[PDB]
């Protein structure tokens, strides 16, 4: 039973913050990048190694101590840094003879969400033999069903890289106090497009007019950032990802 | 059928939520979700797919509750579910260049969902009409020269799973009065997949009217067909990769004559 | 022509429903939908296509309820039918890449279609004016060096099946005041095609004033290009492929002066 | 100009409907709507094309009906390329896209641009290569400095003359033209795929913010075009630009100004 | 505190004017060009030259002399001299026998921003080992966080020349008294897509009705526009720049 909106200049809060991403972060010096990806010999002995995997990412932001719960309204976002992938210049693969460094391209996946609770996944497998290595948290007791649709594979994005990006994917079949947006656009000569402002606004609210609604006081924001891949000049190749800013805001709502 | 009001009252709308698997091919028990490998004939008429060659259209007949009144579907929200498998490189795929990561899923694919209260209708077009289709599908009959453009003969229900194959049949626009259907071919071999996902869109199912699809028999159809695109293997051989489909539909109980 | 009141009463609309097939140049008994494989001239001056190698424009005249009033056409609902034909990556094609699956139809498209009350006028405009057009076809006449960029004397009539090849004439923008065209030209050899179905979207027939085409002599003009790439055989030779075009189209009486 | 009321009554608009065509270079009496194909300078500073080589501005001054205070105002657009369908000619000495293909269409970079004002469109220089030799029988950037490749506001110039002004070398003054409409894009690289709509149910409105179009000075409506649709390439793998004429049908009213 | 606009003819006022663009101009020849892009030979030794940088403009523009604030309401903007990339003859690399010259093309940034004061920036740095040149303003104290984010890398956009694309973007925790806007598009063979047009109009007004306040009447533009690389006969690239128009209406604010 959702009641009134308290007004009054008492009755509005913001939050505001940045995620970084979880690529893997291979040694002391590659925050942002994976390792280098490796292919297996065979299909069935697919075994990536841990910071060759990328992860959610996700922050749960406390809110002021207040039945009245506070009630996410609207969000602004952007990729923080997406200049940087203009650097042609350290150490990559010339695209032809005496040519610049090829840039970070290919497969990329832009995520983000907000919600009143952590955001509930679904395990999904694109090879269920797939061996997911240790520190990892991943779809337990996989079948050849998990390929296309195991029940079984639920979870909440509730720890810092810990669930693979490959692996989950948001649960439609539950979230509803949450709201999420995702693309995925596979290819490997993909070219990154990205926007920044600071004047587009997100409208939380459902078709009833109520946003997510915060349990605890807390607020769950979620974010996957792979941009694409960067190739070194040995033609190896590294997820890189970036931070994303989220501004939200908030207001007190009565509940029963 | 004269279509008249609505019902109101607590007793009055239902919800039905659930999710339709891809019909690949599935071509041994670890390839759940993918095709046998693609092999091409030397002419055209000695063109014969192997059943596990060939996706399919998914369908699921969904029992509601029973009740002249009939369920109205009047909002569907739906998506792909498990997207970013699509980001696994590394599973014994064909590196893009010495020391690459493995080529993405990508190429040729359709993606469409229907919401009907009966079969979706299907017409027949062949690309080519020589085509061998094999034994336990459901493919054109008696084809001719002019099944390659449009013969009105080929007409059917889709009203089994795992039988009637993506290349042979679409949906009939001279009928499915009953059905909402949408759908996209994107095609070439390098297109990539884009797969959008959220929980905050909703499409109506209404007519011009106002009317939605009306269930005959207290049932509802929903089909699907979600081919993202081909995995390459190490040896360059290619097998079409599928996703589920989530569906939530919303029902209304309306009066009829 | 005035134009006055539209008529009201159950007997004042009428509907119309058919497909166009496609008229790529059906170099065999078989290949019905296919143009010949594509050969190419040594020199400008010697460019001397073949009529089976020529895709033309299709139209059908279609009669309606024998009527001053006159039939206003008023929605348009269209569909390329067989989309998912495409799909055959299996018949004689040419591998993308060793051990790969055959290429799928892709390269130059044509997506046209036109509502009107009388013929589409055609304007003709020449890649080279020195081309050499095949008997059987109709095709701009007295050809100048002029015709490659604007000759106003080439004006035609579609009025004739397999006649009017699709390189050699587009609707004229300075008549057609009595039609509703639609077109779009996606040039290169990668081009993917990009089809999308629905049952669920209408295009408006009326211009500004709120009139739609009025159909002369109780005839309803359809007209309609689909090609929508080319087939790669195993040889590496090349065919465009077409496909069918649904319409359906509303119309109601209107009287005039 | 003061703007007071537009004048009603059956006499009270006009139209104009014509073609402009390309000018893309014609480098023989076949070639019409084709550049002489392309060559490539051996050095940044001796960068020297041939006339027949330039793609131009289109321009036509069209006449309307006398007036005299009472003036044209332009208030609808409509426009078209005519000719898209020419471009699926893949059989006439192009070069194969691979061994028994068909012929490569045409395709790469493209400008397609058009205008409508109550005066020539004005235009300012800017140059990718200061140092280009521009020929005889062109209209381009005079006294050309190293400024010249980002802004020099002494290129300034009118379009008002045919087979004349460089596509290359001019753009509309954003600074100018408040009597003209302008619109167009560039797409640039040499694979670029053309994309051409045709339709008769597409009107722009070119009234601005304040709902007052172009007025037309001494009776004069000025039209404006660039369609460099992309490159053919022949046999040997050279390569010309190619265009296509314009349709423009504009609706004007009368407009009483002070 | 923000009170009513103030009328009559002398209350509003405009500014037009131009920024070029700054690509390093490795040559008095070579204004809008950076310098042949050079990619080290490790990772690590990532240190490109300063005309090997583009960075991004900006211009102060003084109002007229005003309490009373100068608000900016709205803008048209427009890159100048998009034909130029048509020169497809000046010594470029053929794209194949006996064809033209590749156009400019790749990686591009274009971005705009309108202020009643500087453009605040945030650094993030592709490499964090990059050595930046002497001359530029860059992140300074780098670290490996300073890959994703590193919130001491706070900035003015206040000097032309000197503030590189690559190490900053517009700081999404700031800028309250702004509006930008840009589009990063990465990869080498990217085609530039550039509209020009003198019918279009951007509204700078936030959610209430309020847009820039400028402070000291000044008025703060800046810009990037990367077109892309071109491609010499040689496969060296430099990265190509055009200048930006700005036309920005302003109206007298009073506030307390
Ligand atoms: C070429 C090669 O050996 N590749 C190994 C890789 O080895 C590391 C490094 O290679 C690179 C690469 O993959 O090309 C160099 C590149 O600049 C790095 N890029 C970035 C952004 O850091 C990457 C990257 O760090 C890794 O791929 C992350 O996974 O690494 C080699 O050049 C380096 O060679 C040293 C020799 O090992 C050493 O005996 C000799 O004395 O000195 C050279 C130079 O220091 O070794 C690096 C490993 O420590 O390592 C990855 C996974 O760790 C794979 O094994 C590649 O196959
Ligand atoms: C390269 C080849 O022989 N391809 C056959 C295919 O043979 C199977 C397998 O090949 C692969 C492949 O096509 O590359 C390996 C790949 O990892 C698999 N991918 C996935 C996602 O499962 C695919 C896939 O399973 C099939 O293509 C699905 O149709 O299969 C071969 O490497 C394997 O080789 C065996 C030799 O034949 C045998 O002599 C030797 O003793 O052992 C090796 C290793 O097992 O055989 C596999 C099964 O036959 O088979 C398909 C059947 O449709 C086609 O004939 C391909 O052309
Ligand atoms: C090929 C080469 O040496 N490249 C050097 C570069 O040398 C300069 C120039 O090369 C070019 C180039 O291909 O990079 C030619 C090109 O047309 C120029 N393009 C433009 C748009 O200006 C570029 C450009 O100016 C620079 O890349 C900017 O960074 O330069 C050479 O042709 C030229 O060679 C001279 C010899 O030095 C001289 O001994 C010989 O007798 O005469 C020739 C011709 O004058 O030298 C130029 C350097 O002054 O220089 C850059 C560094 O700026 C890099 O080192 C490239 O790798
Ligand atoms: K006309
Ligand atoms: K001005």
């Amino acid at each position: 039973e959702v009641l009134e909106v308290k007004t009054g200049v008492d009755s509005i809060t913001e939050v505001e913050c940045f995620l970084t991403p979880e690529m893997g972060d291979p040694d002391e010096h590659l925050r942002g990048f994976s390792k280098s990806i490796s292919i297996s010999d065979t299909f069935e002995s697919d075994s990536p190694n841990r910071d060759m995997l990328p992860c959610y990412s996700v922050a749960r932001i406390p809110l002021p101590n207040l039945i009245l719960m506070w009630e996410a309204v609207t969000l602004k976002t952007e990729v923080i840094g997406v200049t940087s992938l203009m650097n042609v210049h350290s150490n990559g693969q010339a695209t032809h003879d005496n040519g610049a460094g090829k840039p970070v391209q290919g497969t990329s996946f832009h995520f983000f969400s907000v919600g009143g609770e952590a955001l509930e996944l679904q395990g999904v497998l694109f090879n269920y033999r797939t061996k997911y290595p240790d520190g990892t948290i991943f779809p337990k007791n996989a079948t050849v069903q998990s390929q296309v649709m195991n029940t079984e594979h639920k979870a909440y994005l509730d720890k810092n890289k810990a669930y693979p990006v490959e692996c989950w994917v948001p649960d439609p079949t539950r979230n509803e106090n949450t709201r999420y947006f995702g693309t995925l656009t596979g290819g490997e000569n993909v070219p990154p497009v990205l926007h920044i402002t600071n004047t587009a606004t997100t409208v939380l609210l459902d078709e009833f007019g109520v946003g997510p609604l915060c349990k605890g006081d807390n607020l769950y924001l979620s974010a996957v950032d792979v941009c694409g891949m960067f190739t070194n000049r040995s033609g190896s190749q590294q997820w890189r990802g970036l931070s994303r800013y989220f501004k939200v805001q908030l207001r007190k709502r009565r509940v029963k």
